[PDB]
DNA sequence: TGGTAGGGGAAGGAT
DNA sequence: ATCCTTCCCCTAC
C-alpha cells in the first residue's frame, strides 16, 4: 500500500546544487582553476569506489559502505520468510512520541493500540537490539502523563465542584487557545481522580484532597501548566511520559535487558507490518506495558555500533588561506573521516574516507595500519559537496550507528556538516535519525548540546575536560599526555596547498583525519564513557541523552520523586544563597614537627541522615512542633538569623536521608563483589559504583539550587552550619581533653613508644569544610597514623551521631601553611602535595610552573634549606630586612638566575612559555572586556583565524613593546573610537617573529617566589619582595 | 539550571 | 603614588 509514516530521508534524488573546487580541474588550465564551480545540476547523485561507480542513494546487490538497514523507501530489503522471533532485547535510549488513530488506521494495528492512541495518544519507543545482533523498536502504548491540582483550591477558583467539572473547563480553556491548536477537545478526553496527597515542604503540612489529572499529550499538558489556571500551585506536572512509564511500572530502567512476556488478558505483543515502521530497525512491536519484563542474567553489552568521525574543511573566497566559514557556499568540506567499531567486542570494522577529489593514502599510514591488525581504509570518491555529505548521512541512516563520537564534534563537525545540508543545499534532518521522520537532530549552543533520537552523541572533548588536567586540549597534546603516543598536528594555515598539489597530498589529509579519528576511538575506549554514562542512566530513572546533556538536578529530582510517590507526598512545580563553610584562620609559616590530617566522610550527606533533614521534616514555625518535647523529638538550629525546626527520624523519616542510606548501603554491596568477580564484571561494577557516589554527592547542592527544581535552601544552610557546628567542637574537643600527655597515654597506652625529646603540644592548626590539622610537637611521626586512628575513632564515638564518621587520612613530616585554602606538604609516605597554588592552577606558563615546582623541591627535600627555614623561625623574620639570609638559602639564587638564561637566551621552546585562561562567556557580556584572552580573542577575529569556541581555553603570550605595538594600539583604538594589551596568539607571534616580554615573566616568577615563600616571613609580601631582591642581581630590579 | 568559600592578579577610580 | 574596589580565574571542600 506504502509507508504508513513518510519517510523524509532522501531515497531519490535528480537534481541538486553542485559546488567544488576547480583546483581539482586538471584539463584546465592552471590560471583557470582558482575559483570554485558552484551552479544547479541534474544529474543522480553518485559514488566512485575502486574504478567503480554506483548512485548514492541506491541500496543492494553492491554497496561501498556496510548496511543494517531493511526499509528504504518503502522498498523490504529482507530475505523473504525473515519472521526472528523476539524474546528478549536490550533497550539503550528511549523516545517519546505521538500517535493518532485517524493517522494509523492504515496500519493493521490491534484493538487495544488504536483505544490506546483513540483522538492522540503518547507512545514510548524502546530502541535496541537483539541478542543476535537485529535492530529492533517496541512501542509502548497507554502510557499517560498526569499532574494534580488541590481540590480545595480549585473547586472555589474554577466555581466547580466535580472532576468532570473540572474536564469541562480545561477543554475549554484548551479550545479558545491563541492559534486552535487543539480543536474540538472535549471533555470526555481528560480523566480527573480525586486522592489524598501531601506536599513536600514542611513538617506541619498536613493532606490534603487534590485532582488528579490524566494527559494523553505532551503538548495538552504543557500549554495546561504553563497558561491554565495560573494562581494554582500544580504538582508534577513536568514528570514526562517516559519518567512515568519507567516509575509506574516497578523495576523498569532506562537502559537494560527487557522480555517480552504474555499480558493482562493473556494479551501478547504484536508485530508491527514493514509499511507501519517508524524506524531504521529490522523488526518492531506494539505492545502494552504489561506486555514487558527485566531480565536478570543478562549482564553483557550486545553488538551496539560507535562511529567515531572527524572533518576537514577549505575555504574558496578570495583568502583561501584563512579560515572557512559554512555559511558561505565558497567554502567546502573538503574530507570526512569515518570508522565504525562494535561496542560489545571493541573492535575496529569499519574504515571509511569521504572526499572531494579522489586519492589514495600514503603508503607509511596504510603500512602502520595493515602492521597493527586494523583493517583496509576504503576511500569514497566524490565529485561535488552534496554527494559526499548525501552518502555520508545515507551512511548515518543505513548502518545507523546507536553511538557516535568524535572531538569537539559539538563546536565543529555537527553544526558545520549541518548548517550545510540546511542553509545550503536545503536537506530535511528529521529523517536522517532513527526514526524515519518527525525526528530530532537539532544542535544547541550553560551547555552546548546535541541531540539525535536514537544515536547517543558522546564529544570526548567534554569527556577530557572533565576527566583530565590539563593547559590546552588539543587533540595532539591530550593524546600525548593520556596514551604516550605522539601524532603529527594540523592546522588550516596547510590544507589548501596539500589539496592543489593532487591526490597524494590530499591522502596526506586523508591520513591526518583517519589519525584523529582513530586516536579519539582509543580515549573513547580507555575511558569506556558510553558505560558510564549507561550506569549513570541506569541509576537515576532517565535516559542516556539527558544523562549527557540535560544536567544533574534531573537525576536527583526523578529518584526523590519516586521515593516521595511512593511515600504519598507530590513534588510541587516550581517553574549567594546561604552561609557556606568558615575555613579555619590558619597561622601560616613551615612546619617541620609531625602534622596529622583527620578529616570527615562524606561529612554532609552524613549530616543529612544523622539529623534527618529533609524537605518534609523541616518546620519554620513553633507552633508546628509546639506539640513534641523538644530536643528529643525535633531538632532546633538557628540558621541564617531564623530559627529552623527539624523534626527528628521517629517522627517523620526524611526522603533524603533515605535515598542515602539505601544508595550508600548499595554502593557497599557492589564494592564487596569486586574481589570475587572477574575483571570484565568488574569494570561494570566500578563504573556503577562510581554512578552512584555522583548522585549520593549530588543530594545536598540539588538542595541548594536557588530557583532550580524542588528547591530548599533551608536545608543546604542547615547542612552548612552543623559542619560549621561540628569541626569546632572536634577542635575544642581535641584541644581540651588532650593538651597533657598524660591523657594521651591514658586513652592510648601507645604514646610510650612515640613521646618526642621536644615538649608536648596538640593544636588544631588548620581546617577548612571537613578537615582538621593538627600540629604535634613532642610527638614522634612514628605511629602517628595509626594512633590518630583510633583518635578519630574516639571522636566520632564521643561526639556525633551515626552514620556521622573522622577518619585520619594522612600525617605530614613537613608542611607549609601558606594561605586560605593553599598549602604545600610533604607526606610520611614521602609523596608530595600540592593545593591551591600556582603550581596546580593550569593557567600558568610551564616554565614558572617547573621553576617553583624546582623551589619547593629543593625546600622539602634538602636538609639545608630546611634547616635554613628553621633558623628563619629561630627569629621574628621581622629584623631580617637588615639582616642576612642564612647560607642554606644559596641554592634559590642559582635556580633563579638560571631562569633568566631560559628567558632571554633563544632556542628555547615558545610552547614552554605560553599562558592559558578559559573563555567563560559569550564574549559580549563582560565588565572589564580588557582581559588577555579576550585580546587575542578580538584579534584572532579580525585575522579571519579559529573562532574558539565559547568554552574552551585560550593560549597566549605576552609581546615586548615596539613601535609597530605601540602604533597599531593607537590604531586599533582609533578605530574603535603599557597596560597588558601585548598579548599574541603563539601561532601568529611565532611566523611573525615576535618576541616575549622578557621583563614580564622574570617578574612574575618573583612574584610567584614571592606569594609561594611570604609563608616563611611572617606572612608579609613586601618584606619577602625585598629580601627576594637579595637572590638577584641588582641590574634586574 | 552545579554550592560556598577563598586568594591573588589585572584594571580603574578615589584618596 | 598609595591604597582600595571590583571583576575573573580556577581552585578546595
Ligand atoms: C567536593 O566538595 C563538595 C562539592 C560539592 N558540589 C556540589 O554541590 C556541586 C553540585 C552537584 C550537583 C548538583 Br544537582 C548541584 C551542585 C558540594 C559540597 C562539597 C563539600 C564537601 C564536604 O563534605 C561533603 O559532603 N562535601
Amino acid at each position: 500500500t506504502g509507508p504508513t509514516q513518510r519517510h523524509t530521508y532522501y531515497s531519490e534524488c535528480d537534481e541538486f546544487r553542485f559546488i567544488a573546487p576547480r583546483v581539482l580541474d586538471e584539463d584546465a588550465p592552471p590560471e583557470k582553476r582558482a575559483g570554485v564551480h558552484d551552479g544547479h545540476l541534474k544529474r543522480a547523485p553518485k559514488v566512485y569506489c575502486g574504478g567503480d561507480e554506483r548512485d548514492v542513494l541506491r541500496v543492494g546487490s553492491g554497496g561501498f559502505w556496510p548496511r543494517r538497514s531493511r526499509l528504504w523507501g518503502g522498498v523490504d530489503h529482507a530475505p523473504a520468510g525473515f519472521n526472528p522471533t523476539v524474546t528478549v532485547f536490550h533497550v539503550y535510549d528511549i523516545l517519546e512520541n505521538v500517535e493518532h488513530a485517524y493517522g494509523m488506521r492504515a496500519a493493521q494495528f490491534h484493538a487495544r493500540f488504536m483505544d490506546a492512541i483513540t483522538p492522540t495518544g503518547t507512545v514510548i519507543t524502546l530502541l535496541g537490539l537483539t541478542p543476535e545482533g537485529h535492530r529492533v523498536a517496541v512501542h509502548v502504548y497507554g502510557t499517560r502523563q498526569y499532574f494534580y491540582m488541590n481540590k480545595e483550591e480549585v473547586d472555589r477558583h474554577l466555581q466547580c465542584r466535580a472532576p468532570r467539572d473540572l474536564c469541562e473547563r480545561m477543554a475549554a480553556a484548551l479550545r479558545e487557545s491563541p492559534g486552535a491548536s487543539f480543536r474540538g477537545i472535549s471533555a470526555d478526553h481528560f480523566e480527573a481522580e480525586v486522592v489524598e496527597r501531601t506536599d513536600v515542604y514542611y513538617y506541619e503540612t498536613r493532606p490534603a484532597l487534590f485532582y488528579r489529572v490524566y494527559v494523553r499529550s505532551g503538548r495538552v499538558l504543557s500549554y495546561l501548566c504553563d497558561n491554565f489556571c495560573p494562581a494554582i500551585k500544580k504538582y508534577e506536572g513536568g514528570v514526562d511520559a517516559t519518567t512515568r512509564f519507567i516509575l509506574d511500572n516497578p523495576g523498569f530502567v532506562t537502559f537494560g535487558w527487557y522480555r517480552l512476556k504474555p499480558g493482562r488478558n493473556n494479551t501478547l505483543a504484536q508485530p508491527r507490518a514493514p509499511m507501519a515502521f517508524g524506524t531504521s530497525s529490522d523488526v518492531e512491536f506494539n505492545c502494552t506495558a504489561d506486555n514487558l519484563a527485566i531480565e536478570g542474567g543478562m549482564s553483557d553489552l550486545p553488538a551496539y555500533k560507535l562511529m567515531c568521525f572527524d572533518i576537514a574543511c577549505k575555504a574558496g573566497g578570495e583568502d583561501e588561506l584563512a579560515f572557512p566559514v559554512a555559511g558561505h557556499p565558497e567554502d567546502l568540506v573538503i574530507q570526512i573521516s569515518c570508522l565504525l567499531y562494535d561496542l560489545s567486542t571493541t573492535a575496529l570494522e569499519h574504515v571509511l574516507l569521504f572526499s572531494l577529489g579522489s586519492c589514495d593514502l600514503p603508503e607509511s599510514h596504510l603500512n602502520e595500519l595493515a602492521a597493527r591488525g586494523l583493517p583496509t581504509p576504503v576511500v569514497l570518491e566524490f565529485d561535488s559537496e552534496f554527494e559526499m555529505l548525501l552518502a555520508f548521512m545515507t551512511l548515518v541512516k543505513q548502518y545507523g550507528p546507536e553511538f557516535v563520537t568524535g572531538y569537539n564534534i559539538i563546536n565543529f563537525d555537527w553544526p558545520f556538516l549541518l548548517a550545510k545540508l540546511t542553509d545550503i543545499y536545503k536537506v530535511p534532518l528529521d529523517g536522517y535519525g532513527r526514526m524515519n521522520g518527525r525526528g530530532v537532530f537539532r544542535v544547541w549552543d550553560k551547555r552546548s548540546k546535541i541531540k539525535v533520537n536514537g544515536m547517543v552523541n558522546i564529544d570526548m572533548y567534554g569527556i577530557i575536560t572533565d576527566k583530565i588536567k590539563l593547559s590546552s586540549y588539543k587533540l595532539n597534546a591530550v593524546a600525548e599526555a593520556v596514551l604516550k603516543d605522539k601524532k603529527k598536528d594540523l592546522s588550516y594555515r596547510d590544507i589548501p596547498a596539500y589539496y592543489a598539489a593532487g591526490p597524494a597530498q590530499r591522502g596526506v589529509i586523508g591520513e591526518y583525519c583517519i589519525q584523529d579519528s582513530l586516536l579519539v576511538g582509543q580515549l573513547f575506549f580507555k575511558f569506556l564513557p558510553h558505560l558510564e554514562l549507561s550506569a549513570v542512566a541506569r541509576l537515576a530513572g532517565i535516559n542516556i541523552t539527558r544523562t549527557i546533556y540535560d544536567g544533574q538536578q534531573i537525576r536527583v529530582f526523578t529518584c526523590l520523586l519516586r521515593l516521595a510517590d511512593q511515600k504519598g507526598f507530590i513534588l510541587p512545580d516550581t517553574q549567594v544563597g546561604y552561609q557556606g563553610a568558615r575555613v579555619h584562620d590558619p597561622t601560616s609559616g613551615f612546619h617541620v614537627n609531625p602534622v596529622v590530617g583527620f578529616d570527615f566522610a562524606s561529612l554532609y550527606p552524613s549530616i543529612i541522615q544523622a539529623h534527618n533533614l529533609c524537605f518534609s521534616t523541616l518546620s519554620l514555625r513553633a507552633d508546628a512542633v509546639a506539640h513534641l518535647e523538644a530536643g528529643k523529638d525535633y531538632l532546633e538550629i538557628e540558621v541564617g538569623g531564623r530559627r529552623l525546626f527539624f523534626v527528628k527520624a521517629h517522627v517523620r523519616e526524611s526522603l533524603l536521608s533515605i535515598l542515602l542510606r539505601d544508595w550508600l548501603a548499595m554502593r557497599k554491596q557492589i564494592r564487596s563483589r569486586i574481589p570475587q568477580s572477574s575483571p570484565e564484571e568488574a569494570v561494570l561494577l566500578d563504573k556503577q559504583q562510581a554512578a552512584i557516589k555522583v548522585v549520593c554527592n549530588s543530594v545536598y547542592g540539588f538542595t541548594g539550587v536557588q530557583h532550580g527544581l524542588l528547591p530548599c535552601l533551608h536545608v543546604a544552610a542547615t547542612v552548612t552550619t552543623i559542619g560549621r557546628e561540628m569541626l569546632l567542637a572536634t577542635r575544642e574537643y581535641v584541644h581540651a581533653r588532650w593538651a597533657a600527655f598524660e591523657q594521651l597515654l591514658a586513652d592510648f597506652p601507645e604514646a610510650a613508644d612515640m613521646r618526642a625529646p621536644g615538649p608536648y603540644s596538640m593544636r588544631i592548626i588548620y581546617g577548612d569544610t571537613d578537615s582538621i590539622f593538627v600540629l604535634c610537637r613532642g610527638l614522634t611521626a612514628a605511629g602517628l597514623t595509626a594512633m590518630g586512628d583510633k583518635m578519630a575513632s574516639h571522636i566520632s564515638r564521643a561526639l556525633f551521631l551515626p552514620p556521622i564518621k573522622l577518619e585520619c587520612e594522612k600525617t605530614f613530616t613537613k608542611l607549609l601553611l601558606i594561605a586560605k585554602k593553599k598549602y604545600i606538604g610533604v607526606i610520611y609516605g614521602g609523596k608530595m602535595l600540592i593545593k591551591g597554588v600556582d603550581l596546580v592552577r593550569k593557567n600558568n606558563c610551564a616554565f614558572i610552573n617547573r621553576t617553583s615546582r624546582a623551589l619547593v623541591d629543593l625546600l622539602f627535600y634538602d636538609d639545608t634549606v630546611s634547616g635554613a627555614a628553621a633558623a628563619l623561625a629561630e627569629r621574628p623574620a621581622e629584623e631580617w630586612l637588615a639582616r642576612p639570609l642564612p647560607e642554606g638559602l644559596q641554592a634559590f639564587g642559582a635556580v633563579l638566575v638560571d631562569a633568566h638564561r631560559r628567558i632571554t637566551d633563544p632556542e628555547r621552546d615558545i610552547q614552554d612559555f605560553v599562558l592559558t585562561a578559559e573563555l567563560s562567556r559569550h564574549p559580549r557580556a563582560y565588565t572589564n572586556k580588557r582581559l588577555a584572552h579576550l585580546t587575542v580573542y578580538y584579534k584572532l577575529m579580525a585575522r579571519r583565524a579559529q573562532v574558539p569556541s565559547i568554552k574552551d581555553r585560550i593560549p597566549y603570550v605576552i609581546v615586548a613593546q615596539t613601535r609597530e605595538v605601540e602604533e597599531t594600539v593607537a590604531r586599533l583604538a582609533a578605530l574603535r573610537e603599557l597596560v597588558s594589551e601585548l598579548a599574541e596568539d603563539p601561532a601568529y607571534a611565532i611566523a611573525h617573529g615576535v618576541a616575549l616580554n622578557t621583563d614580564y615573566y622574570f617578574s612574575h616568577l618573583l612574584g610567584a617566589a614571592c606569594v609561594t615563600f611570604k609563608a616563611l616571613f611572617g606572612n608579609n609580601a613586601k618584606i619577602t619582595e625585598s629580601l627576594l631582591k637579595r637572590f638577584i642581581p641588582e641590574v634586574w630590579h
